[PDB]
């Protein structure tokens, strides 16, 4: 549960929950970056 | 569940959550990037 | 569940939920991207 | 459970939970990064 | 759990909480980085 | 349980937690970093 | 991505790739399945899946082969 | 890039590659699946599944083979 | 790059790979099963899964070969 | 890059590779299953899994081979 | 890199690698199993699993071979 | 580089490797099983697991050989 929030029988205030996450080029299964010069 | 909220039973306020995730080039399952010059 | 919401049983106030997620170039199963000059 | 949160029968503050995660480049199942020059 | 958070019946208060973690190139499973020059 | 936090029937205060972890290049299953010259 | 293959100079090959594959309920970027669902009975009797490959190469006098 | 491979020069290759897969509920970037659900009975009888591979080369004076 | 393969010069090569493989429910970026669920009977039966490779190279005067 | 394999000058090579394998439920990068889940029974019957393999080379004046 | 193999020069090999895994459940980066879950029965029959191998070299007059 | 492998002129090799392996709920870098997890009863029947290698090579006038 990446960056996930959970909670119960709770008051809020302001600005309670913040998050600045990066996720360029991020979560890759199998995704390969190659090349491949013979020449 | 990536960035994900979850609550019961909770009163709320201003601002209660933010998120500023960046999911450029993110999420890929088997898209590879390549390049092949024999030449 | 990606940048998902979820509750029961509760008041809201302003502004209460707020997301600024960017996926340009996101959620790729298996679209490549590549080039291949023999020249 | 990466970056998560979680509270029961809690009441909030302004600014009680801030994430400044980086994440470029990160969970790779088995995506390679690699180059083959023969020549 | 990494950086994770977890509380009961707990009052809160300004920046209760404040992580600042860098995860460029991390978590990778079987995702190699190499070069092969038989040349 | 990394970096994590835990706690119970607790009143809490300005700044109560802080963390500054760098995880570049970090959690690593069976990613190798290699070459093989032949040539 | 999947299953790739690359060459140069394929001269004289022969039965150089037998790709047999399922790909069922595959690819799915966003989807919710039974999604805020109550009391639904799911009995589909999706049966057999995947490959069954069989390959019998037999020289003989007389000879008897069956399949499936 | 699963099962990728690569050559040069497959002068005279036979039989270079048998690529059987079942990739049946496979790939999925974003899903939910009994998301929210309550009392939902699953009996899907999805049998059997993955590659089910047989060879059988056999020379002889009579011969008898089946499969499946 | 699951199962990667890499080579030169396949001058002559025979049978050089064989990939039986299951991927079902298998890469799944971001995915919640059951999430929020209550009182949910899962008996699917999912049955026999993975690999199920025979392999008889048999010579003979007679010969009697059964698969599955 | 999991069963990674390289070569050069494979002239003459046969049966150079046998990757037989079950990647159920695998590779999951962000996943939660039965998250936040109350009163839900799991009976799936998930049955046997992984490789079966069995592989017979027997010379004979009569002969008689069965598999599973 | 699990399972990494390398060379140069394959001439003349033959039944070089079998690579028979069960990677079920496997290479998860992130994920929450029965995550904040209560009264979850978990009666799963997973059943048999990893690999199950079998290999029979037999030369007689007269051959009786039974597999699985 | 789990099970690792190197080598240069494989000039006639047979049989260099037999990597059989079950790798089922393996290589977890995040993960949390029953985290705050309540009264969750588990009695998955997982049953046998990893390899069950059986290799049988024998010469005979008259011949009687079973696998599991």
């Amino acid at each position: 549960s990446f960056f996930s929030f959970l909670g119960e029988a709770f008051d809020g205030a302001r600005d309670m929950w913040r998050a600045y996450s990066d996720m360029r080029e991020a979560n890759y299964i199998g995704s390969d970056k190659y090349f491949h010069a013979r020449g």
